[PDB]
């Protein structure tokens, strides 16, 4: 199917910078997600790889092909929208033939194209049925299916699972990406769910704030956050940070509590001058022990179960905390303790930018 | 089928595209007939198939005279180079259409077609035209409408031909799977070297309307019985330098000379040879600045080949690619010496070109 390439990007409504110099290449029959929060920009991209909003600059290649100023029509692209709906008078074969109806299509051709894509998304049962005899994840299945009866290039879509429920959700997921597969077909999805673009996506498009903060697999995003918000926005809770100033050569978080320098950073420090830090660690990546060690020192404010285990929840001065501990093991409130983190999981970063500290790589 | 080709001669007048062939291809095994354009390996699958009949010689399908018999009364499967499928007619339609042709009843046309279609991981592209499907999906198409009369014999002429690099290193795998799952005698035509040898169980290597060596890719490969098989399997392939022999060493120029590798210094002084090829292959050799023990010559040209450096080199009249590290630095005119272990060198004989044999290990 095709490549897409976004060269130099940006979308300007006015002084609002909805999108700022977008730089990314979808690869052919690649699963792509748009991760980030609300108003990351992130719906807009999509729809600007649609056609549906003009960029202000920059331009947009299917391939060789530059789509820039092309309408939606002509780029061959289908597009699922957020809060997607079928008619609820229609069958579900009329739901998808409305489209090629509308262009007056003849009965033949389009009869042929509701057969395909029926098939393609297991609804060849249903197409006598109206919404109403349809579960949530067979609408679903039925606004894909609409979605390609004029055979695109590129399937586009915006957050489509919001509308079902949570449980039918991580089902319906795993199904939509066995059918990206058996496609092949070009894909790029919009989502504020971490767990849903690590779980389906080959590629990950971070996007914060008009911008691609960072694109990489599941594992680099997850794993080498290049700041602090992508280690801050993926996994379940997701990085801890607390913040301390470069004292004598140490990590300084409380008059009580602070860390040296871990040895691959002492260089960098120096030399940058960088006084003020952020402390990455993942829940997973760290131990609460009782009593004050050496360690990020701080008093246990709750705890919750999180499957097996427990997630307990420590405050440190100002911030808060979350780490993993045996099911077995009872934290009382205001209780102290030290949370061990072993230094090659500690992610450090600039305070001021974000940005992660990273030596010279072996 | 086991399939007997008995001193098979193709002649169109005055060419001969075939000169006295002679093959076995077993029952339920995969032989790639393997050379360049013109080679004759053509020719040869169309006269398996029956469509070329010989102009003297038997075919033998098991035990039957199939000589004059065509494809259809063979039962072989054939796949054109330049296949293709009808337009305007459905996948459906198009691998039906040999059985339409053949009065074959409704229940008969409809299930192999359904089945195959299966078997070729095609059966959801049924009512799609031609047009609609990719080139890997059109390919498995033919060979689905190959398989649709139930044939005792595969023949497929460089069907791949329409496929792009990636896709067919993959799709190549997929066709050995399948052909290894219908256990079905399987005959490929393909000038590509490195599609023949990951694919095939016998690789038949044809030059000129001859078969000049039939083995197994590893004994064509390291045991080739000709200079011209050397010459075509590898990327590079096998390098040759022919030299004179005087004395008991093999003379290059007046500056490279070598001694006879001692392995073969019986088989070439029993005979008398006084010229003979040398050949050695280009991961079998490593290139040394500077002249001194081997064969002496000077940089040609080099490029990236690899995570290596393929280095072009030049040994006076004639050109030797051998392999070094990437980061290394060559340039035009350096002198070097081409590091070659006796153990892999072979000799050939300059008329016949036939490998020489020294008594067996």
């Amino acid at each position: 199917m095709v490549e897409i390439k976004l060269e130099n990007i940006v979308k300007k409504f006015g002084n609002f910078t909805a999108l700022n110099n977008i730089n990314l290449k979808i690869k052919d029959g690649e699963f792509m997600a748009l991760l980030g929060p609300s108003g990351s920009g992130k719906s807009t991209l999509l729809y600007t790889i649609a056609g549906i909003y003009k960029p202000t600059s920059g331009k947009i290649y299917f391939d060789e092909k530059d789509v820039t100023e092309l309408p939606p029509k002509d780029r061959n692209v289908g597009l699922v929208f957020q809060n997607w709906a079928l008619y609820p008078h229609m069958t579900v074969y009329k739901n998808i033939a409305f489209p090629l109806e509308l262009r007056k299509a003849p009965r033949e051709e389009i009869d042929k194209k509701v057969r395909e894509v029926a098939k393609m998304l297991h609804i060849d049962k249903l197409l006598n049925r109206y919404p109403w005899q349809l579960s949530g994840g067979q609408q679903q299945r039925v606004a894909i299916a609409r979605a390609l009866v004029k055979e695109p290039e590129v399937l586009l879509l915006d957050e489509p699972l919001s509308n079902l429920d949570a449980l039918l959700r991580l089902e319906v997921r795993a199904e939509l990406k066995r059918l990206q597969k058996e496609l092949g077909i070009t894909t790029v999805y919009v989502t504020h769910d971490q767990a849903e673009a690590l779980a389906m996506a080959d590629r990950i498009a971070v996007i914060r704030e008009g911008e691609i903060l960072q694109v990489g697999t599941p594992d680099e995003v997850y794993y080498k956050p290049k700041y602090k918000f992508v280690g801050g926005f993926l996994g379940n809770p997701p990085m801890n940070f607390v913040e301390a100033k470069v004292e004598d050569g140490k990590l300084v978080i409380t008059e009580k509590s602070k860390l040296p320098i871990p040895k691959q950073y002492v260089e960098i420090v120096k030399e940058t001058g960088i006084t003020e830090v952020i402390i990455g660690f993942r829940p997973h990546d760290a131990e609460i022990v009782k009593g004050e060690g050496e360690g990020i020192v701080g008093e246990v404010y709750s705890f919750e179960p999180l499957g097996r285990e427990q997630i307990v929840t420590v405050s440190v001065n100002d911030s808060i905390v979350k780490v993993f501990a045996p099911e077995g093991e009872h934290f009382s409130f205001g209780e102290k303790v030290t949370i061990k983190v072993k230094e090659e999981l500690l992610v450090l970063f600039d305070k001021k930018t974000e940005k992660a500290l990273e030596f010279s790589k072996l």
